[PDB]
């Protein structure tokens, strides 16, 4: 599924307990994803490949595979794919209701 | 951290919402983990490195690296690690509220 600056796959779509998402994230070739936080939810985030600059709250890290990252309720998060590889991720959210992002 | 058959390592321990758990698991070289099932708990599991049988209810899987698995609770499960390298995955419990496995 296309949203623009990444696409998504749903895993185990509505198998999983009320509350909880998970689904595969690729984010585009040289794409950055901006500056936004989520009101609620945890995002738990397994990177399978590629390499990105993946920013929260004031650190950048340098995101290659195998890194497990997590994004607590209202810290800014952001990305930087500066490869032509998609920068592709397992991600699990958790205490999850519905889109809660507020993008910056 | 050792557990006979496999070894853990808990990831963001305590940062994760209450019903929720995160680890790293490596089955041991040659290990079978036999039949069980959670009362009330989810396992997600990603395969990280190794291969092995996973049994899930009636189905056995030859579960590879990027292979990702849903268990659901009051379902057996069990894996049959025939390699000599770990068979290592990333586990995250979902409604998990303490160990409540039904071992057979
Ligand atoms: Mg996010
Ligand atoms: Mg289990």
């Amino acid at each position: 599924i296309d949203r623009g600056t990444y696409r998504k796959a749903p895993l185990f779509e509505g198998e999983l307990p009320e509350g909880s998402y998970a689904q595969i994230v690729e984010i585009k070739p040289k794409q950055t994803v901006p500056k936004h936080y989520h009101e609620k939810q945890y995002e738990l985030f397994y990177i399978i490949s590629g390499q990105a600059k993946l920013g929260i709250e004031e650190r950048e890290y340098d995101a290659k595979p195998g890194d497990i990252f997590l994004v607590k309720p209202k810290t800014v998060h952001w990305v930087v794919n500066k490869k032509e590889e998609p920068f592709r991720l397992f991600v699990i959210k958790l205490n999850y209701f519905g889109d809660d992002s507020v993008w910056l």
